[PDB]
């Protein structure tokens, strides 16, 4: 699984992601702020499931969008991780487990509040459930931890796509992305499309690798650059922010 | 505010509506399906408020919603509250409380996790976080008491337009509704009109009153039958239904 130094660069992307908005979120944004994104997202992902007990059921859930609403909640999860180390433990979450509260489907400390396979309705809801609760008593660590525990039931690379999508909003933060200088290459293809195939170029295992992952993230980051137009000056700083130790 | 037996006749009005989906409903629902549809309807009145502190305020919460969407948690509370005395305490409340994991705003045991005016974003954000809390573990009890005092906030009178609408639902449950033969004496006038028109016939003082509330109610109930059409002899059931001791 995931080594603590590929969660630190994580988090240490998306605190540029948050600079580049606000320089000082830091200081501006608290822990309850995250708290509740991730409750209010989690919400969302629930929603996608036939969950309502009293609705008949037309169609499955859409797998596809439960794997972007995990993307979508990995932000706030990160967002909150960093501002819980900007000082706002274990001996409360084991006794909030002995009292019962947090919940299972019906007939590490992470993998009893985590329940698969996400194709099933009662076991995302129980999942996500337990991500509002961890949400709630500020274990950020554990809500990305079980994102990407997550991620790794619907078989889905979520490091990979989070990083294509981390230097997509590079090339989008410069002027000449909305002036239209920066192009795709390829005219027409989604965003999507184009973010998946320059994922593909490398596998999961490489993206995790605690010796080697820098590379292969470059190796995302340099796809995504060349695919939407990023001329070589203009790629520096994001470089350079990739390969920052934490 | 609202005495004992007003609350429980309010569940048993619950019950009665749940009895007709399904008589069975005590035995099939679970005490984590009312916390889990409590949980997505306070997700949902708290995203008719604009709390992405990144997106800019073009227009202010519509209240009108908030208020429905209180009434929308009641049942779900009502609900849970009477599955939770089908055998699914206080010391663990107050623990969770000096743990720190309710919330408040930035810069009875109820009262310090409810917070007014809720026309205010951040103290609406923080109260129905608390109702998340409150449901995560199955009290209901209180949650129905904060909707309660919400609705005092918000000058609604909860009690009365609940009630209203338990007995458009008798209406609603016969045959004669769906077939056009019991209509509206005011054709055209929506649902949620003739309601409010209902419930203004009586006093919230009239509703909450511990000796002489049903005798409110009763009248509230006659005035919505008398407006959608329910002949005398439809109604005996609703009536001897809202007379129960509890």
């Amino acid at each position: 699984r995931v080594p603590a130094r590929v969660l630190n660069s994580l988090a240490h992307l998306q605190d540029g992601l948050n600079i580049f908005m606000d320089p000082d979120w830091r200081q501006i944004r608290h822990v309850d702020d995250w708290a509740l994104a991730i409750t209010m997202e989690s919400a969302e992902l629930i929603d996608s499931y036939p969950w309502k007990w009293w609705k008949n059921v037309k169609a499955q859930t859409d797998m596809h969008n439960v794997r972007i609403e995990i993307a979508d909640i990995l932000h706030f999860s990160l967002s909150g991780e960093i501002q819980k180390r900007t000082q706002d433990d274990d001996v409360a979450l084991k006794s909030l487990k002995e009292m019962g509260f947090f919940c299972r489907p019906p007939a590490d400390e992470l993998l009893e509040l985590m329940f698969f396979p996400l194709t099933e309705v009662a076991s995302a809801v129980a999942t996500f459930r337990n991500i509002i609760q961890l949400a709630s008593i500020y274990r950020f660590d554990l809500i990305t931890k079980g994102l990407l525990l997550a991620a790794q039931d619907l078989d889905f690379n979520l490091v990979g796509y989070y990083v294509a999508k981390y230097t997509l909003n590079q090339i989008r933060q410069l002027k000449g992305y909305k002036e239209g200088v920066y192009v795709k290459v390829r005219e027409g293809v989604e965003d999507n499309e184009l973010l998946h195939e320059c994922v593909q170029s490398v596998s999961v295992e490489d993206v995790l690798n605690e010796g080697t992952y820098l590379k292969a993230w470059e190796k995302i980051a340099c796809s995504v650059f060349d695919a939407f137009g990023m001329p070589e000056e203009e790629r520096r700083h994001a470089y350079d922010w990739l390969k920052s130790a934490a």
